[PDB]
Formats: structure tokens, sequence, C-alpha cells
């Protein structure tokens, strides 16, 4: 392999334990998609890494030690990550959760999720996609009892990977409650598992006897959790037509009567106007948009999140709760808070809680940017 000399800033990252190689720190770089050995300014060995374009990064540190990347290396990787997750395997209440999370498990560019009897792999750059044989071979040694597996490409977008086929749609269990999911359709699966603990809080009664508005609902997974926790009623608003059948499916799977659960297909900015005109108000408002969305407005979470808080407050009950969630990697905790304060203006409010990624979505403790989920619960 090539020995690569790194500048002082690149060095400073490595020695504090950051695995991510950012392009800013490697402006010199005319090499790609390969494993390298990194050296300092004065010819000292810094570690083995690989190079591949991934958003703002050029690669990842693999080990501070001199190592060979091959299948036996991945077997070790997956033995360690499996061993952190023993409790997931012993409790029967949750059958869908994350097995492997990039640098959270010491190998950036790969995630792996379990969904009942099937697994899902996601490739975040062209190098890991090039070596999938050895990644998949190692995983199937360490986890031989899955019936089949699927893949997402994150860098044709989705494909069956090995073993049996899954049904187009099927039920998994999370917190003792059923959700309808699907593995071979676009980039999403019917649920973001990383919100497992926010859903659990709702099932446990955090919205009992209360009315809930759920904005950018997707498949209404937050609404079904609230309903199972005794919520008096829920309203789930999403721009996309597909939200109807995909939401109905969780409610039928839990034998829930939908008399007081309404599904709405509508732009969230139109919903705010419609709700004000009809004097609708809700005890709890859950806000969880995508990080960037396209086309009667363009939505960017960095710039426009203040708008959602501002307009939600107009339709919140006295002593109401806002649950403000984002999965954007590019917005820090402090930037997210700043958007929220901008939305509140002068209005008194209290931050009751901050929730971030659960332990299966493991994080590199040295890199704060890895913890990309932020969920604030705010009391008005
Ligand atoms: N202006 C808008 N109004 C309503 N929904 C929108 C929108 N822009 C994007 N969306 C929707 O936002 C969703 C992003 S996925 C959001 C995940 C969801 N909070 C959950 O709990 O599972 C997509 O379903 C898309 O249809």
């Amino acid at each position: 392999m090539i020995k690569l000399m790194v500048g002082s800033f690149a060095e400073k990252k490595l020695k504090r334990g950051v695995q991510l190689l950012s392009s800013r720190d490697y402006p010199n770089l005319n090499l790609d998609n390969q494993v390298v050995q990194l050296y300092s300014d004065a010819d000292i060995f810094l570690g083995t890494a690989y190079l591949s374009k991934q958003n703002k990064g050029v690669g990842w540190l693999i080990s501070p030690k001199k190592v060979s990347l091959n299948v036996t290396y991945f077997i070790k990787l997956f033995q360690w990550s499996k061993d952190k997750r023993k409790n997931f395997a012993h409790s029967k209440l949750t059958t869908a959760y994350r097995l492997f999370n990039q640098d959270g498990d010491s190998f950036g560019g790969v995630t792996i999720d379990c969904y009942g009897d099937f697994v899902l792999f996601s490739w975040y750059n062209s190098f890991v996609y090039q070596i999938r044989d050895e990644i998949v071979a190692a995983f199937r040694q360490v986890y031989p009892n899955f019936l089949g597996a699927y893949e997402k490409i994150r860098f044709n977008v989705s494909a069956h990977l090995y073993g049996q086929e899954a049904p187009e749609q099927f039920l998994i269990l999370e917190n003792g409650i059923s959700y309808n999911v699907f593995l071979n359709d676009g980039l999403m699966t019917g649920i973001f598992l990383d919100q497992r603990q926010v859903r659990n809080e709702l099932i446990n009664g955090s919205a009992a006897g209360k009315t809930v508005l759920n904005l950018f609902s997707y498949t209404a997974a937050f609404s079904v959790a609230a309903a199972m926790g005794g919520a008096m009623a829920t309203t789930s608003v999403d721009l996309a037509k597909r939200s109807r059948a995909l939401s109905l499916a969780h409610f039928e799977a839990n034998h829930l009567d939908m008399a007081n659960h309404q599904l709405v297909v509508m732009d969230v900015f139109d919903y705010f106007k419609y709700a004000r005109r009809h004097h609708l108000t809700y005890d709890i408002i859950i806000i969880d948009p995508p990080s960037f969305a396209r086309n009667k407005e363009v939505f960017s979470v960095s710039k426009d999140y203040h708008k959602l808080i501002r307009q939600g407050l107009e339709i919140l009950s006295e002593n109401g709760l806002i649950i403000a969630s984002t999965n954007a990697a590019n917005m820090t905790v402090s930037q997210f808070k700043k958007q929220i304060e901008k939305g509140f203006g002068k209005q008194k409010h209290t931050y009751l809680d901050l929730q971030q990624l659960p332990s299966d979505f493991a994080v590199n403790v040295q890199d704060e940017s890895s913890n990309y989920l932020k969920v604030f619960t705010i009391k008005v």
C-alpha cells in the first residue's frame, strides 16, 4: 500500500480519536478507493485507513495499528459488535434494531440493521461496495441464522442481497408493539429505528388522555405508539399519498379502532394555515421533518426549522408540549436550539429533555457530529 504523509491538522484529529478523515485536512489528495498507511510530519506511523469519498470525508481510520483488511478482519469486527448487543438478543419485545453503526463500531461507511428474520446492509461509499463479498462473508459466519438479507446503496438503490426473499411487507416488534415494514423499496423501510426510545415513552403513557398532532408523519409510527399509550386522539400529516395505506397497516396490526385517529395527506405549511382557520389546537405537537426536501416550498432544516416552531405554537394548547426532532448530521445541538429559540420569540418555555441516538446506533464518543439524532421535549 501507499504510505501517505498527513499535515499537522490531520494529525491532531487522529490523536484525539477521530476516525473520520475530513477533506479540509487532506487538500493534497490525488489518491482514492484504497487502503493506505498514514504517517506524520516527522515519519512516525499513525495508523491504517482507507480512502473513499463520503459527503465531507475522504476516508476513515481503520486502526492505529498496522493491519491487513481482509475477511478475518471483518469477522473480528462483527464478533465485538455482536457482543455489545447481547441484551437485544435476549429480550423478545424488540425484533428490529441496528447491528452495526459506522465508526460507532470502529468501521466507518457501513451500517447493518436487523428486521425480524431478515438483515439490511447499507453501503455509504464506493470502496465498501467494492469489498462487500468479504464484509457479507464475515457477517454470515458471525450471524448464520438470518433467513435472508437486503442492501441499500447510499453513495439499484435497493436490492435483494442473499438467502430467502422477504414478503413485500411484513410485521416486526418494537417495545412489544407491531409495525409494518418493507426492505426492498427505495432508501427507507417504514420506520426509523433510531427513534425507538421516543416511541417507547409515548407507549408508556406520555400522551395518555391527550390530543397529538404528528407532522411529517411518514407512516405515522409516532401516532400508533401514542395510541397504544392511551392518547385520546391523533392526527398524522404527510405530503405523500402512500402515507394512508402504510399508516393504516400499523393500526390494523395492533387491532386499534381508528374512530379517533385521523390520517391527513397535505403540505405541513398548508396544514398550519388550515388548522388556524378551523380553530384546531393540540395538547402535543411532534415535529420531525427530513433534513432537506424538494418542491409548494423548499425545505432546509438549517434555515427553516424556526418556521415550524413559530407556526406550531399558534395551534398548541395552554401547557402544551412540543417534541422537536431532527436527524440532520449538519446541524449541531446548539444550532438546533438556536433555530428553536428563534421560533419562540419572547414566549416563555422550558426544555424538559434532550434525547439522542440509542445504544444500538453506537457513536464515536470523540466525534460529536456522529450523534446525529436530536430530540428536544419542550413545555409551554
Ligand atoms: N412540506 C411537507 N409537508 C408534509 N410532509 C412533508 C413535506 N416535505 C416532506 N414531507 C414528508 O416528510 C417525510 C420525511 S421522513 C420523516 C420520518 C417520520 N417523522 C417518522 O416518524 O417516521 C416524508 O414522508 C415526506 O413525505
